[PDB]
């Protein structure tokens, strides 16, 4: 019967794709008599999907007690919920974890097993963590663990099997455990995990050890004098060489690999719906080991992946967190895209933080399909309550803001979801349609380790969330400098993609692989434009020295310290041609060599080379995000951008009209947007064509986001452009939304004439085209094709 | 001829107060040929004062080289603003320094002072602090320091007292240094001063040891056995009795305070005008340390205070920063009241953040009125330039989203200041009413030290950025629940004062000083309602044992350690009656004894008691702002303050409407202020009326706040409330604004018919009391009394 298949960018529902719009609805966690009114809420947000999570401590609240009815309390009831959401016409993703995390108890594993079981927990190196800490970590690969997941899946599977689309069910995909990041605590290197079966001799440890490595390399890797693989102990401090701590932190990503690996053959052999995963590890960067395990074992897992940014505070999603954002739709889509299943953001903040800013809840949400990610879920959509004894985070509570309150009200961000997927789903060619960036940003997974740890022995800070991803990071920079980038993984990319691009932005820090850095010399050497800050790398994955890329390049770039004290992070000025005094932060460094071309006082701290085709700017400064009248950071990318020849596709006249081309076969969607949220206006070019003609401008009074049409046919009628979001075009009639400024302009071929409804023809010109100015009272309006 | 003078809350210029409102204009950083156009900008603001700093280091370039006239370049021309100034109608406050801070090279401080006699430089413990920092930290009582700054002094000051307003000229006040705080290091107790004058024999610690204890004292305080003051040698680190870092801390307090004194005795010889000082040392509860050493040297300075909340990101001005500014204004105005000097913000953020939201701007600076504080200077108002050399903090740059740009441009917080300025100046009656709280919190210095420097050693965490400052801390949730307090601090204050107030909340760890203990016990004897929490004091001011507060009040609190690590830190669910399952985070203490109030689980964890006349509330727990549909937070607030019998003078139906009354002699205003800046709508209860009694509820759009009057009145008429803002009664003419809604209720006595322009009466009534509702398209509408 029905069937759920995918291709591109979409799933694909008995033959037709579709685009997910989803609210979670945590049905265990409201009440059984309101989850009727609750679907019908999400119907009218337009939303086709439901997501929740299955909770085995809730289903089986007792060893050998399941429940899966409503037998013992209405909101076990995960039966009828399907059977409901079904009969409302929703598509569910499951997902059955064991672990679900959700500030829910334990994260959905049992206390009766913790309890009697204890040998399972994740230790400390020494000895037991506290009992009383949230989420209890537990050693994946202990086989007392796994057999008692075993019973739990032979439990909720036949449920789950029964409901699948494919016989019948609503269920459209079945989700591994969440987020496996060792129960949150791979970010504390030392916390986790010293099991006995990790470190006993002939333990976990020692078998990865000699499954990755020669006795000998880790002699020299570690320099160490070891006569057998069982004198090398597991690391306990930062003291440890760091090539040690890097493979400390891989073997965990192995570990989580393995249970991965288990969950998925028993739901591959169960399961004929793609079999989803979150956010593996908790991480970005590191994904690329998950997708090389993958590989590795013909895993066939859809990876999806989540926008978090505010919590227990009110909303703060301002144009400061476009770094982070690009950098992890990036990357995410890069490696999503080479494994071919959709992209899709199974949790998308809308709860949890006190108080959401419909405009900012808009940014976050509409700039996520420009950025490769047409299909959203939004969590938590329903808000809920937590059953005694059951509360983890929050308490009693389970409705921290939520669109749809536990009371059924509607809060702001609600009619934001309901407005942004009515376009999702009915755009033809939206979601398809693709951003093709024609810069880059180099992501080097070992620092991604490093950032996480706050690692301190190095000659460059390891602080990568100031330099790079945060409120002033570089990649908030070249998102702020309308510079779109792709994200891609050094070690995995081939030299042929990265010729792809024409500039590509590397920051470094002491040391990168052999293969990387030899990689950027026949990069380089290829015709490849390289930018590289704030210093070249002196060694290499082994922490050996090793130096290809500065000595292919002829640079000398100083050796000097970066600061961690915040009273002693140097604030000074670089100079530039057009750029008198532009602020960077902490110690610089001279470059030698090249033409030199920033400079610090008479000393050049940057320079540029040219090898072949091709060319290198090496800065010996974090270049960071800063503005003001004088705007000489967006300047300076500007000016990089100019000195090695990249022109992006798009031109504006407000610095401040960030501009997203989404591009199709033939026509293109704009995403326009407004981050930083005051009134702008402005002109765009777009492939040489300016917008609009006979307005003024764009205006955007208010932060959000507009789509704008460019080239959208049907037939024989094209929408040439327009400078509304065209929502949808059914029959003869195309709604359009501007929510951003009174009027819209609309450009035509083939056809002679039009009515308008909702609003009034104003202004007007062509035989080229016709072209209409619409003066709309509200928000939406209506074309008719005559 | 002219004269400054000073009652109550506002400055008396020649007999008559005036409300400042200023803006920050440095005439140095400013393009001379735009200073008339922008001082021409600040009067249509209608602001009517000028700050600027005067920056030793760009006066006097070269050692003797002295520029006030524009002789070496045209921004060094100081007499030709000030002349400026005064025919313009300005007020103008001065700040000589000679620090200044303001992003600016050295702070003011000469290059050519710093190396030719680095022997005055700060020194760390084990070296000689970076040269390339930021504010290069100087010793400041090194007697080659104060010879340089003498001279400074020496041209600087002729200057500014031709300019006086006591003699023709626009002068007010002349500041003393900038926000001395050891050139931002104090907050790093180790970090500085190690100078050879302070450490050695002899030296200023020595001495100012035997200035506050006997040597007995000190063996008593330290746990030591000292035969000579020479053994106490300067702490480098933590591992010192907690008493002898709070003496450190002290100490640097009091060297300058001692720099204070030297710079004000020269001042007050030369000027008779206030001298005023900002935030002496960056700290707020240590300010009892600068008002005691004030009184104990009779010096007469003028406290005023700032306000800034983001730097280089966006602005992030929202309900999660309440808890801080009613601190901060709570511990300021207790002090200033006290000393009878004006309250005044002298820098009230107005750049520096990447982008000011308007409405964000508008709770910051509108909140500050209602908290206290009338008189306001916008810093930085005048968007400006660094000339060459000068830089610092922002390169090239001082135009960092001011609300007037460098090129005269307009930003959109221009028209915030311009509104709330011309209401402090206009409406009768509004600077000198006085929020008068119910609710007070008692403020303990030590603590205060502690949290600056992240101390581990106690039972208690000292992160009060967490649990009582920040998003989440106390402060804002008893804010959020629309309880008003003051700030006293708990040794200074009186057992008279203590009283006065209906409940007193104090936040406890391990230690407080025998008087502190003692005073809560006569206050809870008294008749005084206690909130004490997470614990109650075990040790005194030495750290020996003493428990006079817990042994009154009869109850045990169990002895647990709160914790650091965020992934150890609990989530916990307490209950009490009305509250199921709240949220609290961190260590659990049982309270045994007393009435239990509050349970986590069957364990009581909160006791109410009564002793003597009064009672207390003991929580074992941190009380914090979390906010969702159940609320429990807020609720467990408003159920303590039942409990405890305390009744604010308001009644509001929609609780995110944050009220705070301003009363007056026969008159109030009602400030009413929609943080979340959601859409709220509501009624209030005020002075035995309802607003509205016509219109259907008072309605805030978005964030912003009105002043609402009550009682307002000129002979028979009678402004008994409306739910617009009276911005100024002139003749028969009221002018309102309501920028929130477009919707007002007027009520008025004494008048039987009025005309309206700028709206439409839409409905009303008669008839002791002549009610109107006004539909008004814009802003502003007025009334005319028939
Ligand atoms: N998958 C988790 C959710 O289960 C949790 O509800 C959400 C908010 O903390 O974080 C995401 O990482
Ligand atoms: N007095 C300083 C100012 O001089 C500075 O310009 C402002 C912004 O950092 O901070 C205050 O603390």
């Amino acid at each position: 019967m029905g069937k759920v298949e995918f291709s591109g960018k979409r799933y694909v529902i008995d033959g037709e794709p579709v685009t997910i719009a989803g609210g979670t609805l945590q049905f265990f966690r409201v009440p059984a008599d309101a989850w009727k009114d609750r679907l019908l809420k999400m119907r009218e947000a337009g939303l086709n999907t439901v997501d929740t999570y299955v909770a085995w401590n809730w289903h089986e609240p007792e060893k050998g007690s399941f429940d899966f009815k409503g037998e013992t309390h209405p909101q076990r009831n995960l039966v009828g919920f399907l059977e409901l959401a079904d009969e409302l016409g929703f598509y569910v993703i499951i997902r059955p974890g064991p672990y679900i995390c959700g500030e829910w108890r334990n994260g959905g594993i049992p206390d009766w097993l913790i309890d009697e079981h204890p040998e399972i927990l994740a230790k400390g190196p020494n000895g037991p963590l506290p009992r009383d800490i949230y989420y209890p970590p537990i050693t994946y690969l202990h086989p007392t663990y796994l057999e008692a997941v075993g019973e739990w899946y032979n439990a909720v599977f036949p449920v789950i099997r029964k409901y699948l689309y494919t016989n019948g069910g609503p269920i459209i995909s079945v989700s591994i455990d969440d987020e496996p990041s060792y129960w949150e605590t791979i970010f504390q290197p030392f916390l986790t995990d010293y099991n006995e079966i990790i470190t006993k001799p002939g333990g976990l440890w020692e078998k990865w050890l000699e499954q990755n490595y020669t006795l000998e390399d880790l002699r020299r890797r570690y320099k160490g004098d070891f006569k057998d693989y069982s004198e090398i102990k597991v690391p306990t401090s930062f003291s440890e060489p760091l090539p040690k701590l890097i493979d400390w932190h891989h073997f965990k990503l192995w570990m989580i690999n393995e249970y991965v690996r288990w969950i998925y053959e028993r739901m591959a052999r169960e399961f004929d719906v793609p079999i989803s995963i979150l956010d593996p590890y908790l991480l970005q960067v590191a994904w690329r080991h998950f997708f090389t395990y993958m590989r590795e074992h013909n895993l066939k897992i859809h990876v999806w992946t989540e926008f978090w940014y505010s919590f227990y505070r009110s909303s703060d999603f301002k144009e400061d967190k476009l770094g982070h954002i690009y950098y992890k739709t990036g990357i995410y889509r890069y490696h999503v895209r080479k494994a071919g299943t959709p992209p899709l953001s199974i949790e998308t903040q809308s709860s949890l933080a006190h108080t959401i800013d419909p405009t900012e809840a808009e940014l976050l949400y509409s700039i996520l399909p420009p950025l490769g990610i047409p299909n959203i879920n939004y969590y938590l959509f329903v808000g809920g309550e937590n059953p005694e004894g059951y509360e983890s985070h929050n308490g009693i509570t389970w409705d921290v803001y939520s669109p749809v309150g536990l009371d059924g009200s509607e809060r702001p961000h609600f009619g934001v979801i309901k407005a942004l997927s009515e376009t999702m789903t009915s755009a033809e060619g939206l979601a398809d349609a693709e951003l093709r960036p024609k810069v880059a940003v180099g992501l080097y997974e070992p620092y991604e380790a490093l950032n996480l740890w706050g690692y301190e022995g190095l000659e460059e800070s390891t602080d990568l969330n100031e330099y790079l991803l945060g409120e002033r990071g570089l990649f908030t920079l070249l998102a702020m400098s309308n510079t779109p980038f792709d994200a891609v993984d050094l070690e995995d990319v081939t030299l042929d993609e990265l010729l792809s691009y024409d500039q590509l932005w590397v920051y470094s820090l002491d040391f990168m692989s052999r293969e990387v850095q030899d990689k950027l010399v026949e990069f380089v050497a290829r015709g490849g434009n390289l930018v590289i800050l704030p210093m070249l790398p002196r060694y290499d994955e082994n922490l050996e020295p090793y130096s290809s890329l500065k000595d292919f390049l002829g640079v000398e770039v100083e050796r000097e310290k970066a600061r961690r004290n915040p009273r002693l992070i140097q604030f000074l000025s670089v100079s530039a041609e057009g750029i008198d005094r532009m602020l960077v932060r902490n110690t610089v460094r001279g470059v030698r060599g090249g033409e030199p071309i920033a400079f610090l006082g008479e000393k050049p701290v940057g320079a540029f080379v040219r090898k072949g085709g091709g060319s290198a700017v090496v800065l010996g400064f974090r270049l960071q995000y800063y503005t003001s009248h004088h705007d000489l950071h967006r300047k300076f990318v500007w000016k990089l951008k100019e000195l090695q020849g990249v022109r992006e596709d798009f031109e504006v006249t407000n610095p401040d009209m960030i501009v997203l081309p989404m591009e199709g076969k033939g026509y293109a969607y704009l995403a326009v947007t407004n981050p930083r949220g005051h009134p702008i206006k402005g002109r765009i070019s777009y492939r040489g064509l300016e917008v609009p003609v006979l307005l003024d401008g764009i205006e955007l009074k208010r932060r959000g986001t507009l789509y704008l049409p460019f080239g959208v046919r049907k037939g024989d009628v094209e929408v040439a452009y327009a400078t509304a979001t065209l929502v949808m075009w059914e029959g003869d009639v195309l709604t359009f939304r501007n929510h951003l400024s009174g009027h819209s302009e609309i450009a035509l071929k083939g056809v002679e004439s039009v009515k308008v409804s909702g609003g009034k023809i104003v202004d007007g010109s062509d035989g080229e085209v016709l072209r209409i100015v619409i003066e709309h009272p509200g928000e939406y309006f209506e074309v008719e094709l005559l």
